[PDB]
């Protein structure tokens, strides 16, 4: 399993990580101590720009944070956001205290199905309101989905690969390679939904598995999963289904919410009791 005034309003703590999402700090709202992530991205890295409403010149990871920030949901919110002469600063939710998917599965090594039920059905609902919002993510992955280990909610992070929906065929990308499908290895060509359903799939694999069941361009192409650990039926049929080789042979989001795997989820805070406390 391996990876692929601003500074009056703050209190910056600890680097968190760094890498093509840029520098992220803990820090703290001094107005209220609320904990929040204070991410650093060089505008000379920046290859995606757009304009919010009032019409300002900002990295699109801004735009889409702004689309999705809306109200209550498993979306990290933008809280705010600076620009300086060679970068751009975001302030961002934190939850206290959190591990991202992809240390928790290192830690815990592949999911109990009830714990990845609850995991993936939140994942679903998280970029159900992204598609909702005109927001494409582009990079579903463990990396990128922070647990919330007090009250078992999934947050999803990171739209630095993001992009608007759109019905058209997307001929870009930029996210992980190895949660790209195939018709993106093949043609460079797909389209929104049937691409996030396929990275879905890779994501069950990984949680149910404990790791990715693809590592190289040949095996993604051939599409065949073979299943490394003990997993239920019903989860093998879903994953499969969620990884058809055909875009239009893949499930829509409502499809794989009516699948009999996912009846019967857990609610987050009773996954926090059973699971993570
Ligand atoms: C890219 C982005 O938008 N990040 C973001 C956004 C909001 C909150 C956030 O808070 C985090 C992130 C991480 C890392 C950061 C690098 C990617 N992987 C997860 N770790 C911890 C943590 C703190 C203290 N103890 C354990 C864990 N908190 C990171």
């Amino acid at each position: 399993h391996h990876h692929h005034p601003l500074e009056s309003q703050y209190q910056v703590g600890p680097l968190l990580g760094s890498g093509g999402f840029g520098s992220v700090y803990s820090g703290i709202r001094v107005s209220d101590n609320l904990p929040v992530a204070i991410k650093h991205v060089e505008k000379d890295r920046i290859s995606d720009w757009g304009e919010l409403p009032n019409g300002t010149r900002v990295p699109m990871e801004v735009v889409l944070l702004k689309k999705v920030s809306s109200g209550f949901s498993g979306v990290i919110r933008l809280l705010d956001w600076f620009e300086r002469p060679d970068s751009f600063v975001l302030i961002l939710e934190r939850p206290e205290p959190v591990q991202d998917l992809f240390d928790f599965i290192t830690e815990r090594g592949a999911l109990q199905e009830e714990l990845a039920r609850s995991f993936f059905w939140q994942v679903l609902e998280a970029v159900r309101h992204c598609h909702n919002c005109g927001v494409l993510h582009r990079d579903i992955k463990d990396e990128n989905i922070l647990i919330d280990l007090n009250r078992g909610e999934l947050k999803l992070i990171d739209f630095g690969s993001g992009a608007l929906l759109k019905d058209t065929v997307y001929t870009d990308f930029d996210g992980t390679r190895v949660y790209s499908p195939p018709e993106w290895i093949r043609y460079h060509r797909y389209h929104g939904r049937s691409a996030a359903v396929w990275s879905l799939g890779i994501l069950l694999y990984d949680m149910v598995c404990g790791d990715i069941p693809f590592e190289h361009d040949e095996e993604i192409i051939r599409g065949q999963v073979f299943f490394r650990q003990r997993v239920s039926s019903e989860c093998q049929h879903l994953i499969r289904w969620c990884l058809a080789l055909r875009p239009s042979d893949r499930p829509t989001f409502e499809e794989i919410q009516n699948h009999p795997w996912m009846q019967d989820v857990l609610l987050p805070q009773e996954t926090a009791e059973i699971h993570l406390h």
